[PDB]
């Protein structure tokens, strides 16, 4: 590539993630003022923990469907094969909204926005999961201290998803090559607008991979205690990509074909 190509790559990732951000930033820092009452949090510790499962399965699924529709829009990413679009976004669809919720995450009271106002670690211990939730609410607060722009947050959450080294795909080169563009276009803009400090800064691979390991750990704990709430309750989509045996769904493709 060349330096215009770039240049226009950064404004097209950057116009993808605005169509699927799912929420505005400032419609979520409008609402950081609107947190549960301790009796709404009581009330939330008060739920059944299959309850409080399904409900955040739920959540978890419709931030994923904006995912991949932020991977349909990525330049480049509609033009691998099917088999490369399903590897990638199912190692890196989940990790996308790991990094995306810091958004929805109040550094301020260690807050996230949840079911239309914000909450502490409290508000989810019907789950029996706290080190993951503690391990959650630890990692949306690093990335808070990075003080991430909107664009910063799109380049970034593209090089995630876009990664040449998940195992299983068939043109390895393919995906290099616009790994390596989309490297260029996030080095670029950190370059123009002199952001290059954060990338030392910026967590390790082995840290989303460690959080996608303890959700689907958790998930099976889960699973063995309420095998028929997993099967009768969770979305399809999240069945597809976090249980097993559940991959015999296949959402994605249908998510991917359509259009
Ligand atoms: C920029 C916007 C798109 C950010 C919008 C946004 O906030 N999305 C996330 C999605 C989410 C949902 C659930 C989790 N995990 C859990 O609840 C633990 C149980 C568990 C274990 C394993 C699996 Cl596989 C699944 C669930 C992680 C993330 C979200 O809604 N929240 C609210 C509550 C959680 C605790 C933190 C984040
Ligand atoms: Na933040």
């Amino acid at each position: 590539a060349s330096l215009t190509e770039i240049e226009h790559l950064v404004q097209s990732v950057c116009k993808s993630y605005r169509e699927t951000c799912q929420l505005r930033l400032e419609d979520l820092l409008r609402q950081r003022s609107n947190i549960f009452s301790r009796e709404e949090v009581t009330g939330y510790q008060r739920k059944s923990m299959w309850e409080m499962w399904e409900r955040c399965a739920h959540h978890l699924t419709e931030a994923i469907q904006y995912v991949v529709e932020f991977a349909k829009r990525l330049s480049g990413f509609m033009e691998l094969c099917q088999n490369d679009q399903i590897v990638l976004l199912k190692a890196g669809a989940m990790e996308v909204v790991l990094v995306r919720m810091c958004r929805a995450y109040n550094a301020d009271n260690r807050t996230v926005f949840f079911e239309g106002k914000y909450g502490g670690m409290e508000l989810f211990r019907a789950l029996g999961c706290s080190e993951l939730i503690s391990s959650i609410f630890d990692f949306s607060h690093s990335l808070s201290a990075l003080h991430f722009s909107e664009d910063e947050i799109a380049l970034y959450t593209a090089l995630v998803l876009i990664n040449a080294h998940r195992p299983g795909l068939q043109e390895k080169r393919k995906v290099e090559q616009l790994q390596y563009n989309l490297e260029l276009a996030f080095h670029h803009h950190l370059c123009k607008t002199h952001r290059q400090s954060i990338l030392a800064k910026l967590p390790p691979k082995g840290k989303l991979r460690s959080l996608c390991s303890q959700h689907v750990e958790r998930l099976q704990i889960f699973q063995h205690l309420h095998p028929i709430v997993v099967q009768a309750a969770f979305p399809p989509l999240y069945k597809e990509l976090f249980s097993g045996g559940g991959e015999k769904h296949k959402i994605l493709h249908r998510l991917l074909q359509d259009s």
